[PDB]
Parts: structure tokens; sequence; C-alpha cells
């Protein structure tokens, strides 16, 4: 059996799998108060992509399609295409187009467009509100609020590039986005389907280990914390390697290569998430060259050294 | 010696190493008329990063720092920090900060900022003109044109997220960007140093093979072609594997997994670029599931089968 491995990359060398930004830090905290069911950054250790997860770090929270103006507004409806501009297949066994945002919030970035006939181009700031009833990416349709009332043309390739998140400063601060609330990918037309499962640690004394970034904020007082369950590079790696899983739990050690010392150990579950033995909120203190190293497959009874 | 490999990824599954967008296609053409000296997407087969190359594609053409308004304008100077908000170190023997744009052009995106004290945020469309006199990233400062003259605060973390490119003026359509012209990283009076080498075919009948994307256009009639010498995923892979180069030339075959048949072969040079045996400009026609496979190290005298 091909030996399982994780990448030799530091945290700061890696990328969030839920928004196209670098990782910053490792965080652990209790998660009983919410449902942890992200759909990006979901992959088994033997390389099966789950949810809306795809390989490209730059395609996370991007959309592509054609747009139609909503008369009397600055809003546009986008009829989605696939990430390579092929027709979007709404019958694929996924919750939504690959890379669709997996949280309720207002995501700001730019819409850009090229006129096929002559190579003329145009671009405008735009925001997608993933909690609104017009956010129906599984159906192939979403809406953007933009800074134009007439510039985008119909029947022309149009891309949304995400930048960051927005909040309404008149509501309680940091009340949005809600990173652990999934959109309704078909709006009010249907329930979510083909979801990667919710994750919840149940081994005594364990919490999830989160790979954390701070999303750019574009307006108001947003909650900019964004926690993913796997770095994007781990998704990419497992997809490549497809190493057989011996058991349901891979034991990783986080090591300082300068000293050889183990800082902590953690469980990488076959279904694609990480737990540590800790209780409470904690920003992990790690050396700048530290990285994760797979050491062995362990059984259901294995108890981690306390963090 | 660890066996050398390239990733099992299709072209469309991979990412441009010179701008944070997917690859679309393969292109070969004669390159005698310009200097091919990109600084991003530069890496040896045994994993030594070159030029301004760093590992995650989402950091390419991003900038971070604090900003100051230029009175009487809508322009801001950005005092650059490192990607993790440490001080930027201009004394490193690299051409410019890692991920700095390596073409002359006007790159549009958004500047975003968070006020540390209260978490208030703001974001504005912004353009950096990498050919202008203020573009001195090696020295630690650049200028942006924005749509505000008063909104950004001093002394606060500010990020530029790139989206695409712009063209305007009385010059010919597609006269900018100029993807094979490096910026003057230290200014218009300055000289670029510590560059990754210029590359050229050195065997009769050979041309470079380019990994091509189309950059989003944000205004006007820009030249949106962007050719890199290595997919970002190959940079990431070689850095991981660090497999010793047994010769100066790795022979790759491009394979159709549906049939197992080799479509063409190419040379992956140890110093990090690819050639094919072909004369003239050609958009390669490939099956969408096709991928590159390392077959053997060859000597300097190997003659490729015509593409």
């Amino acid at each position: 059996s091909k030996p399982f491995t994780v990448p030799i990359l530091t945290v700061e060398e890696m990328t969030n799998s839920r928004f196209p930004i670098p990782l910053e830090k490792l965080f652990t905290g209790p998660s009983g108060a919410f449902v942890v069911q992200p759909q990006n950054g979901r992959c088994t250790t033997d390389g099966v992509l789950l949810g809306t997860t795809q390989l490209s770090p730059v395609n996370i929270c991007t959309f592509r399609g054609d747009v139609t103006h909503i008369a009397g507004t600055h809003n546009y409806t986008m009829n989605l295409a696939s990430q390579n501009w092929n027709n979007y297949d709404p019958t694929e066994e996924i919750p939504a187009p690959l890379g669709t945002p997996d949280f309720v919030g207002r995501i700001q970035g730019m819409l850009t467009q090229t006129t096929r006939g002559d190579g003329s181009t145009r671009g405008h700031k735009a925001t997608v509100s993933t909690g609104d009833v017009h956010f129906t990416p599984k159906l192939g349709s979403i809406q953007f609020n933009t800074d134009t009332n007439n510039d985008f043309e119909t029947g022309q390739n149009t891309k949304f590039t995400p930048v960051g998140v927005v909040q309404d400063g008149n509501g309680a601060h940091q009340n949005e986005p809600q990173q652990w609330v999934l959109p309704s990918y078909s709006g009010r037309t249907g329930h979510n389907v083909h979801l990667a499962p919710a994750v919840a640690p149940t081994f005594p004394g364990e919490q999830l280990l989160f790979f954390r970034s701070t999303m750019p904020g574009c307006s108001g007082y947003p909650n900019m914390n964004l926690d993913c369950l796997l770095p994007q590079e781990w998704v990419q790696h497992f997809y490549q390697e497809a190493a057989p899983a011996q058991s349901d739990v891979a034991l990783l050690r986080f090591v300082n290569p300068d000293t050889g010392r183990v800082l902590f150990e953690c469980k990488l579950h076959k279904s694609g998430y990480v737990t540590v033995a800790h209780t409470g909120q904690h920003d992990l203190v790690i050396p700048p060259n530290g990285y994760f190293r797979f050491d062995s497959w362990v059984n259901q009874f294995y108890t981690l050294a306390p963090m």
C-alpha cells in the first residue's frame, strides 16, 4: 500500500480551502454551539473530494456565467456556467457548483466581462448575498448588486472574483458573515443535497483543530474569521496521492524541523478533519518553520497526548 | 535517489503561476523577438524556487502594507509589509517581494482595509500601473489609483487583491499589458538585479511550450494573454519532492488516459521550463483528461519527436 503522507508545508505557506487567502494560524475551540458542515475544503485522506470542493485555490468563491440586468436596479442575474465555461450541469451529484461559497454572508469582489466579438472589456465592484432568496447556485442562478445600471452586456462571459466580506454597521457588530451557516443552495425551491457531513468530535477531551484565516473586510464591521477543516494543499495532495487509509484515524505530529521536537500531536480523520486534545479557545503557539508529519494509522481507542 | 515526477493533473485543473487564475490551454510559438524572463513560476525540477516565486497561487500579484493619501489626487502610496505583516526586507537577494507582478501593465482589483481598534472596514476599486515611476516594490513602496480621496486611514493594515487588467488611451488595441516586459522593480532610473535567467530554446527545431491563461479584462482592450513556464502546481510539487535531477533534461510524455496513448513529448529542463519540437505559432489541441507524465532523464543530445 502506498504510504500516506501530508505536505511538508508550514501553516503560512498554505491556503484556506474556503476562501482564496493564505492561512494565518491554527486555532482550536469548542464547537457544540453550531453545526460544523463546511462544503469547501472537504476531502477524504484517500483522495475523494466531497461537498463543493475542487482543486483550484483561486476558484474558491468564484462564479462564471452570463448576466442579465434587472431593470431599474443595480442588480444582475448570473446564469452560471462551469468553471471552464462549459454548460453547468444542475444534475451533478454535488450541493452546488464547485467552489460555491459555503457560508451565509455578503461577499464583495468584482464582476468582469469581455465582449467576444471585439475584445472590449469592463469591470465593476459587485456583492453577492448568499443568504438571499435569489442565491440559487444549485439551480444555476444567482444575483449580484453592482456599481453599474447598464454596462454589462448579455450573452457574454462574465466572472466574479471574490475579495472579501461586508457587514451592515447598523446591526450588532460582527453579526455577519455566519461562517457555520450553509446557504440554501436552491433557495426556497428545494433542500440542500449531496452535502459533506457535519463534523463533531466525540472522543473525550477533543476539539476540532481549525486552519484559520482573516477574510478581508470591504465595509462595516464583519466577522472576518474563517476556519477550514483542511488546508487547500492537503486537499490537492490527497487527491494526487490517493493513498489507502488503513484505519479511520491518521496520527500526525506537528514538528519543529530546526530542533526535531514535537510541539503537539493530532488526529487526521479519514473523512477529512483534524482533532486535538484540548478544552477551550486557544490560538496555538507554533514556530515559523513548523509543519505536520504523518506518523501512523491508529485505532478507535487511541488517546492523544494533551495539547 | 528519490524518483522524479510531475503531478497527475490536467491543464484545466492547474493554475497560472504569474496571476491567480486557472490555466486554460497550451501554446507554443517562436520567442526570438522578445525576452522571456518571467520571475514568477520559476523553480528547478529539484525544488529550488527562483526569481520572485513563492508557493500559493492566491498570493500572486497581491500587496500588503499601510497607505498614505497623495494630496490633490485619488492616489495612495502603499508602504509594503511582508505577506505575514512582518517588515518587508529589501536586502534579500531577490528581484522584488515574492509574488510581485512580473509584467508591465495596469492591474485592477480592490484595496481593502481594517481599522485595528474597532474592526471597521472599507474597500475600494484600485489600479496599480507597474510601468509607472512610482512602482518601486523592491524598494518597498508602490502607488495605487483609487476611487477615493479620503476614505483610507493611515497606520492600518491594507491589502490589494488583484482581479484583472486594463487598457486605455490612444495606443493600439491590446498594446498593454506587455507580458514579456519586466517592471523596473526599483523604478525608471533603476536596474533589476537577482533575476531568474532568461530562457530560450537551445536545440534545433525547438520552441518553448507555454502554459496559457486569459486574464480578466476590467476596461478597454487589453492583451489578456498570460503565458507561464510552469504551472503553479508544478512549482508546488517540485518544492515538495526535491527529487534529484539525474540529468539536465527530463523527458515528459503527454498521455491520454482514455486510451493510454502518448499525444506528444516534451523536454522539462532542470532549470524549470519546457520545450517542444515545433516551428510556428500553435494552439495545442488536447483531450481534456490529458496529463503530463515523466518517463526518463535524457542527455543534452536527445531529439524530440515533432509535436
